[PDB]
C-alpha cells in the first residue's frame, strides 16, 4: 500500500518520462517522476511510508523478519533511488576510510531549467518561448510534497540505522536485487545502481564481519558484477577499490586476489593509467595492497607470485609514486626482515635497482649544471629532481644493509647485490657514483665475511664483482671512468683484506692477471706498480 512498490498491475501508454529542475533561487533540485507525482497525491501513501519506515525502526527482531519482506524494502530503497529522492551516499564514513568521493548520482532524463517560481496562467503565449511538455506545476507541487514526506521519513537510519536489521538477509538481498542488464529503460542508473549497491552491501558487511561465508558470497557477487560489459572507467576504478577492501577484510581468498593482479592490473591498461594511480585515490589503493602483503594469510602467495612484483616494477617505473614504494619497502626490511624469502631476491633487488636508476634525471639536471657551472654564473634552484636524487641515495643504502641482517645467503645473491651495486656506480649522477663506490667499498671491506662455508675465496668475490662488470667495458669512451673506479675498488679491497694477514697468494695471482687484462695504457700499470709498493709495505707492517 505504500503506492512507490507495485507489480505489473491509459489509452495513451505515456508514462510520464522522468523531468527534473533545479530551480535559481538557492541551491534546489527537485524530481519530476510518474512514482512521484503518485506519491503526491496520495496521502494514504504517505501514513503507509511513514508507518512503515517507523516499524522497521524499531523492530528489535532479525529473525521475525520474512524474505519477502526484505525484497519490499528493498525495492521500495531502489525505487525511491530511481527516483532521484534519496540521496545516494548513505555511508560517508566508508567513503572517507577510502579514498573515493560522492558515488555517481542517478543521472535524470531529459531535464529542463526553470529559472522562475511561480504560477503560470496567461502568459508565455504567442511570444515563441516555451515547447516543452513540462509538469504542470501540479505534479511540481506534488513533487515538492513528496521529497517532504521521504524526507520526514527517516529511510537511511530507519533500515540500515538499527545494527540489528543488518544481518545475513538484507545484505543477501540487496546483492541480489543488483540488474546486470543495460536495458534502455534503465539505461540512466545502470552503472550508478551498481556502485550504491556495491558500496552499501559492502559497510553493511562491515557492521557484521563474522560471517565467512556471507563474505566468501559478496566478494563472489561483487567480481561476477565487476567483469560485466558496457562500463565507464570511473565505475571499474571504483569497483578496483571495492574489491581490494573486500579481499583484505576477508581471510582466505587466494584465487581472487591472483585473478585481480593478473586480469585487472597486469593486463587492462589505458584504464589504470598514469593519473589514475596519483589521484589520492590510487595511494589508497596501493596502501591497500601494502598493507595486504602484511597479514596471516594473504603473505606466502604475495611473497611466491612474480606477477605481484611485476605489478610492483609497473607503478614503480611511475615518478610519483617512487617513493612510496621506497618506504614501503624500507619499512618492510626494517620491521620484521622477513619479506626476503629464500626465492624473492631477484625480484627486490630489481625494484631497488629501478628506483636507484633515477641518474636519467639525475643527469638531465646535470646538463644544465655543467652548461651553467663551466661559465662563470650562478644557479640558486640546483637539482630539480632532488626528491629522485635522494631516492636514489636512499635506495643504494638499502641495497648495502640488505647485504646484512641475514647471514644465510647462497652467495648468488651475494653476486646480485655486488652487481647491482656496480651497475648504480656506473650511472651518469655524480651524487650517485661517488655514494656508490663508497657504499661498495665499505660493503665489500665491512660487510662479507672472508672464511665462510657460503664464500670462502676472496679471488670468486672479485671475479663476480668487479671481473663481470670490466668484462663488459664496451662502452667506449664511457670505459675508462668505469674502470679507473673498478681498479681502485679492487686496490683498496686488496690492501684492506690483506692487512688481515690471510693466505691464497692465488688471490695475487688473479689480481695480477686482471691488471694485465687491463695492461695497456701503463696507467693501469703504474697503478699496480703503486699497490706492489703497498704490497711490500703491508709485507714489512704484517711481518712487525
Amino acid at each position: 500500500g505504500t503506492t512507490l512498490i507495485n507489480s505489473s498491475h491509459a489509452f495513451e501508454y505515456g508514462p510520464m518520462p522522468l523531468v527534473q529542475i533545479k530551480f535559481e533561487d538557492t541551491n534546489t533540485e527537485i524530481p519530476v517522476s510518474t512514482d512521484a507525482v503518485r506519491f503526491g497525491r496520495s496521502f494514504k501513501g504517505q501514513l503507509n511510508t511513514v508507518v512503515f519506515f517507523r516499524i522497521i525502526r524499531r523492530n528489535k527482531d532479525p529473525k521475525i523478519f520474512s524474505k519477502e519482506l526484505w525484497l519490499n524494502i528493498v525495492n521500495i530503497i531502489l525505487t525511491l533511488y530511481e527516483d532521484l529522492i534519496l540521496s545516494p551516499d548513505i555511508f560517508p564514513d566508508l567513503q572517507k576510510r577510502l579514498k573515493l568521493s560522492n558515488l555517481p548520482k542517478p543521472s535524470p532524463e531529459i531535464s529542463i531549467n526553470k529559472s522562475k517560481e511561480s504560477k503560470g496562467l496567461l502568459s508565455t503565449f504567442a511570444s515563441y518561448l516555451k515547447g516543452d511538455e513540462e509538469p504542470t506545476e501540479e505534479e511540481i507541487k506534488s513533487s515538492k510534497k513528496a521529497m517532504e514526506c521521504i524526507k520526514s521519513s527517516n529511510i537511511a537510519a530507519s533500515v540500515f540505522g538499527n545494527e540489528s536489521n543488518i544481518t545475513a538477509d538484507l545484505i543477501k538481498t540487496l546483492l541480489d536485487s543488483a540488474k546486470t542488464e543495460k536495458n534502455a529503460d534503465n539505461s540512466r542508473y545502470f552503472e550508478a545502481e551498481l556502485l550504491f549497491i556495491i558500496e552499501l552491501t559492502i559497510a553493511l558487511f562491515l557492521f557484521c564481519k563474522e560471517e565467512k561465508e556471507l563474505g566468501k558470497f559478496i566478494l563472489q557477487k561483487v567480481f561476477q558484477l565487476s567483469h560485466t560489459k558496457g562500463l565507464t572507467k570511473r565505475t571499474v576504478r571504483r569497483m578496483l577499490t571495492y574489491k581490494i577492501l573486500l579481499i583484505s577484510l576477508c581471510a582466505d581468498q587466494t584465487e581472487y586476489l591472483s585473478k585481480l593482479i593478473n586480469d585487472e592490473l597486469l593486463k587492462k591498461g589505458d584504464i589504470f593509467t598514469q593519473k589514475f594511480f596519483a589521484t589520492n585515490q590510487g595511494k589508497e589503493f596501493l596502501k591497500r595492497l601494502f598493507s595486504l602483503t602484511e597479514s596471516e594469510f594473504y603473505r606466502g602467495f604475495l611473497l611466491g607470485n612474480e606477477n605481484f612484483w611485476k605489478f610492483l616494477r609497473k607503478v614503480t617505473a611511475m615518478k610519483e609514486q617512487s617513493e612510496s614504494i621506497f618506504e614501503y619497502l624500507n619499512e618492510s626490511i626494517k620491521t620484521d626482515s622477513n619479506i626476503l624469502t629464500n626465492e624473492n631476491f631477484m625480484w627486490v633487488l630489481g625494484l631497488l635497482d629501478e628506483i636507484s636508476s633515477m641518474g636519467a634525471v639525475g643527469n638531465h639536471w646535470e646538463i644544465e649544471y655543467k652548461k651553467l657551472t663551466e661559465s662563470g654564473h650562478k644557479i640558486d634552484k640546483e637539482n630539480p629532481y632532488k626528491k629522485s636524487i635522494e631516492l636514489s641515495l636512499k635506495s643504494i643504502q638499502l641495497t648495502s644493509h640488505l647485504l646484512e641482517d641475514n647471514n644465510d645467503l647462497r652467495k648468488n645473491e651475494i653476486f646480485a647485490i655486488i652487481q647491482a651495486l656496480a651497475h648504480q656506480c656506473i650511472n651518469p649522477c655524480k651524487q650517485i657514483s661517488e655514494f656508490a663506490v663508497v657504499t661498495l667499498e665499505q660493503t665489500l671491506i665491512n660487510k662479507i665475511e672472508i672464511p665462510t662455508n657460503e664464500m670462502e675465496s676472496v679471488e670468486e668475490l672479485i671475479e663476480g664483482g668487479l671481473l663481470p662488470l670490466l668484462n663488459s667495458s664496451e662502452t667506449q669512451e664511457d670505459q675508462k671512468i668505469l674502470i679507473s673506479s673498478i681498479l681502485t675498488i679492487i686496490s683498496n679491497v686488496y690492501l684492506h683484506y690483506l692487512k688481515l694477514g690471510k693466505t691464497s697468494n692465488e688471490t695475487f695471482l688473479k689480481i695480477l692477471s686482471i691488471f694485465n687484462k687491463f695492461v695497456e695504457d701503463s696507467d693501469i700499470e703504474k697503478k699496480l706498480q703503486q699497490l706492489i709498493l703497498d704490497k711490500k709495505s703491508i709485507e714489512k707492517g704484517n711481518g712487525s
